[PDB]
C-alpha cells in the first residue's frame, strides 16, 4: 500500500512507495515494536538472487535496464558465481554501492550529501602495511587542511570468514581511556577496553586525557598490527568559548574527522567487513554525546562549576544551562580554526530538504526517528515534527560483532 | 514470538527481560518490513466479539485480586455472559471500573508518569444524563484535583457507549486551555492549536473576550445529544504568572499558563466496553509548558521575543540562540509554579522515575510497554536516563485510545 507521513508542524503529506522494495527486516512485528532497540534481531544459491537484484538495480539506475551490457553482465556474474563461489563488482558498481549505503542509512542525518562521496578502492591490498598505506591516505584526502571531504575507503570483500580485514579501531582517530587505581577513569572511558588491547600488544601509552590511539590493523585474517598515524594528519581543535575566557583552561580538545571504521558493508551479498568512511561532525555529537554522556567524558559538573550555578536542586536546570554552553563552545571553535562542523539546527533542517528531495524523485526515504533527532532542544528542531518510515534498503551499512570477540590468535 | 524479550540500557548496562509483550492485545502498525514507531497515531461490538473481550478482562480481575478460578470468579464471568446474551453490553462492577481505569494509565506507553498509577482517584459518572450534569462532575473533578495547588491524579468516568448514536463526549481536548483567535491579518491571538475548537464554541454562542489567554468554555454532549456551553467558575481555574528568579524583566512578557492538564479527548477501553468520555488528570511536567505550549513554532512560539529580551545574537543558527533562550524559559516555569506551591515536575526528575518505575514492572509485572518517541523529553533528550533505555512498545488493555473529533461526526438534531 501507499503510506502517508505528516509533518505536524507544516502539516506538509508525503506518499512513501520505496518501502515496498524492502526485503529486509526491521525487528518489529504486528505486535510489537522494537524502534528503540540499537540493534535489533554466504551460498552460490543465496549469492545469485542478490547479486541479480543489485545489477538490476544499477542498470536501472543509469536507465538502461535490458539492454545487452545488462544481460552480459548478469551471465557473466552467474557464471562468477558458479566457478569461483564468490564474484567481483565493477568499478562502477563498487561506487554506485557505496553511496547508496550511505543513501539508504536511516539513522544519518546528514544524507542530503549522499552522491558526493569519495571512494578509494582498496580491494587489491594484502597487508595491514597495506591498510595503513590505505587509511593514511584516507585521511589526508578527508581531512584536506579542514576543508572535510566525505570519503569511503573499502577492503577486499570476505570469502571464507576465515580471512577477514578487519579495522579493530571503532573510529580512525580516538582517544585512549585508561582505568586508576582509584577507581575512575582517565580520558574516554568508551575506549578503555580497545586501549586495554593495544598496550598489551605493545602500545606505549602517554596515559593523557587526549591520546590518540595507534591503528590496530587486521588483514587477510591474520592478528592484527599496530600503526601510529603522523600526527600531521590528525587535525585537533582546542575548545575555547567566544564569552568564557576560562573556559580554554578546562584543557578540552577534539579531533576534526569523525571516521567510522567498525561497520560491514553489503552490496549484492558481497559483504566488505573493513570500509571506513568519514565525513564531517554535527557539533551536538561532540558537545553533547561525547563530552556530557555520565559514561563518556562527563563534564558538565566541571563546567557547571566554572559557571557558579546552583547545583543543589535538578529543578535549577544547571546541567540543560551547561549543556547548551558547551556546544556554543565547540560549534565556535571548530568555525574560528576553519574546521568544517555544522550545527544541529542546519543539519536537521537540510535533512528535511533532503526527505523532500527523495520522496519526489524515489518515492520515499527510510529514517530512523530516533537517531535522526538530535540529543539536545528536540522539538525545536524540525525533525521532531516529522513522521518518518523506517525500513531497511540494501546496499547497507551493518553492525558486525567486535574483532576481539571472534579472532584466535 | 519469543517468549524472552530483552532491553538494555546503554549507560548503566543493565539488561531487562520482557515477558508481557505476549499479551498484547492490539496491533502497533509496524510490521516485520516497516516501523511506524514515529507516527503519531498509525458500529459497535457485537455480542459474539464482546463475550471473550469481557472473559478476558474478569479473568485478568480476580488474577489481580488472587482469586482465580474461585466461586466469586465463575459466578461473575457467568453473570457478565448472560448480561451480554440479554441485553449485547454489560455493566462493570465498582471496583472493575478502578481496577481497569488505573490500569489504562499503568498501560499507556506514552506516559512517563506511570510511577504514579496506583493512585487515581476515580469519579464513577455512569448515572450521569445530561450536558448539567456533565458540568457538574467536571467540576467536582477539577476541584479535586487542583487541591489549592497540590495536585492529586483524578479520573471521571460518563456512561460508556450503547449504539453509537448516543455517546457523551467532552469537544474540549482539555478540560482547561486557552482560546485562539485567527486574524483577518492572518496572526493568531491566544493558542493557535486551539483556533478550530474556538470557532466552534463562538458558533455555538460562547461570547470571546478576544485575549491571549482566555480560558474556554466546556462543550459538553450527553447521550447524543448536541453539546452544551458551560463557563467554568473562574475561581476553580488555578493560574500560575510566569516569572525568573534572575530576569527581572521575564514578568514583563505577561505569560501565565494553567496548573492543571486535563486529558478529555481520549478513549477509554475496559473489557470491550467504550467510555468515550473519561476526562483524566495529572500535574504537569515543566517542559510541557516550557517547550511545547511557548516554544513549538506552531504554539505560542514566544523564543524570538525571549531572545531579544536576553540580547542575543540571533543572526546565526550556530550561536544557539534559540537553544539557550528555551532553557530560561524552562527555568522560569519551573521557579514559577514552585513559588506558587503548584505541583510540577521537572523533566530530570521524572524521566529518573520512570526508570525506576520500568525496572519495578519489569521485575513484578514481566514488562512496561514504553514508547520511546514520546517517553524522551523535547529538550536535552540525552542528558536523561530515559535516551539511553531501550524499551518495547505494546498495547495491552484496558486502554485509552484516540477517538475522532465529535465534530466530524456528531448528526446535529
Ligand atoms: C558528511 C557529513 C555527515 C554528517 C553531518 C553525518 C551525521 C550523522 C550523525 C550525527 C549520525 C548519528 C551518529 C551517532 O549518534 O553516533 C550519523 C549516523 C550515521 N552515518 Fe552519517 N553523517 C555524515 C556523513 C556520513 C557518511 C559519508 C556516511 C557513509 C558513507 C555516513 C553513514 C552513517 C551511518 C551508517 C550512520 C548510522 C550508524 C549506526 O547505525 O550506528 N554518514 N550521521
Ligand atoms: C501524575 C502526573 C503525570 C505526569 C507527570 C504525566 C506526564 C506525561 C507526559 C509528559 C506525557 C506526554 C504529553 C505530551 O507530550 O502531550 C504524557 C502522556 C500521556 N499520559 Fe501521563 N502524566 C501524568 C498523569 C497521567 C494520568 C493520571 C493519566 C491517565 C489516567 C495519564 C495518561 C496519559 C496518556 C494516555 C498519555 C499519551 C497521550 C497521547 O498518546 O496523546 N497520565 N504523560
Ligand atoms: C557507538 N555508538 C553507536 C554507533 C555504532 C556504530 C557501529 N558499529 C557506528 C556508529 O556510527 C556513528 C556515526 C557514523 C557515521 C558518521 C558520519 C559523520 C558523522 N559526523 N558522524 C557519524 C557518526 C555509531
Ligand atoms: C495533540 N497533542 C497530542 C495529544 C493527543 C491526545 C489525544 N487524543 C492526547 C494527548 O495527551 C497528552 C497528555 C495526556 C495526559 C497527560 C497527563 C499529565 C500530564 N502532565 N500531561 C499529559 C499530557 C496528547
Ligand atoms: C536506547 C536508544 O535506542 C539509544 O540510546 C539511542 C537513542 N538515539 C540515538 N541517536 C543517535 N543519533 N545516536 C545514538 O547513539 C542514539 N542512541
Ligand atoms: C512526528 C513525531 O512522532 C511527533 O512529533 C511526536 C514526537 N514525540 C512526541 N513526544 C511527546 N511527548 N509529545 C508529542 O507530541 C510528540 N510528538
Ligand atoms: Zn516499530
Amino acid at each position: 500500500r501507499f503510506l502517508k507521513v505528516k509533518n505536524w508542524e507544516t502539516e506538509v503529506v508525503l506518499t512513501d512507495t520505496l518501502h515496498l522494495k524492502s526485503t529486509l527486516e526491521t525487528g518489529c512485528t504486528e505486535y510489537i515494536c522494537m524502534g528503540s532497540i540499537m540493534h535489533p534481531s554466504a551460498t552460490k544459491d543465496q549469492l545469485f538472487p542478490l547479486a541479480k537484484e543489485f545489477i538490476d538495480q544499477y542498470y536501472s539506475s543509469i536507465k538502461r535496464f535490458g539492454s545487452k551490457a545488462h544481460m552480459e553482465r548478469l551471465e557473466e556474474v552467474n557464471k562468477e558465481i558458479d566457478t569461483t563461489s564468490t564474484y567481483q563488482l565493477k568499478d562502477t558498481e563498487l561506487i554506485y554501492g557505496a553511496k547508496h549505503a550511505w543513501r539508504n542509512a536511516s539513522r544519518c542525518v546528514g544524507r542530503i550529501q549522499w552522491s558526493k562521496l569519495q571512494v578509494f578502492d582498496a580491494r587489491d591490498c594484502t597487508t595491514a602495511h597495506g591498510m595503513f598505506n590505505y587509511i593514511c591516505n584516507h585521511v589526508k584526502y578527508a581531512t584536506n587542511k579542514g576543508n572535510l571531504r566525505s570519503a569511503i575507503t573499502i577492503f577486499p570483500q570476505r570469502t571464507d570468514g576465515k580471512h577477514d580485514f578487519r579495522v579493530w579501531n571503532s573510529q580512525l582517530i580516538r582517544y585512549a581511556g585508561y582505568k586508576q587505581p582509584d577507581g575512575s577513569t582517565l580520558g574516554d572511558p568508551a575506549n578503555v577496553q580497545f586501549t586495554e588491547i593495544c598496550i598489551q600488544q605493545g602500545w606505549k601509552p602517554p596515559r593523557g586525557r587526549f591520546d590518540v590511539l595507534p591503528l590496530l590493523l587486521q588483514a587477510n585474517g591474520n592478528d592484527p598490527e599496530l600503526f601510529q598515524i603522523p600526527p600531521e594528519l590528525v587535525l585537533e581543535v582546542p575548545i575555547r568559548h567566544p564569552k568564557f575566557e576560562w573556559f580554554k583552561d578546562l584543557g578540552l580538545k577534539w579531533y576534526g574527522l569523525p571516521a567510522v571504521s567498525n561497520m560491514l558493508l553489503e552490496i549484492g551479498g558481497l559483504e566488505f567487513s573493513a570500509c571506513p568512511f568519514s565525513g564531517w561532525y554535527m557539533g551536538t555529537e561532540i558537545g553533547v554525546r561525547d563530552y556530557c554522556d555520565n559514561s563518556r567524558y562527563n563534564i558538565l559538573e566541571e563546567v557547571a562549576k566554572k559557571m557558579n550555578l546552583d547545583m543543589r536542586k535538578t529543578s535549577s536546570l544547571w546541567k540543560d544551562q551547561a549543556l547548551v554552553e558547551i556546544n556554543i563552545a565547540v560549534l565556535y571553535s571548530f568555525q574560528s580554526d576553519k574546521v568544517t562542523i555544522v550545527d544541529h539546527h542546519s543539519a536537521t533542517e537540510s535533512f528535511i530538504k533532503h526527505m523532500e528531495n527523495e520522496y519526489r524523485c524515489r518515492g520515499g526515504c527510510p529514517a530512523d526517528w530516533v537517531w535522526i533527532v538530535p540529543p539536545m532542544s528536540g522539538s525545536i528542531t524540525p525533525v521532531f515534527h516529522q513522521e518518518m518510515l523506517n525500513y531497511r534498503l540494501t546496499p547497507s551499512f551493518e553492525y558486525q560483532p567486535d574483532p576481539w570477540n571472534t579472532h584466535v590468535w
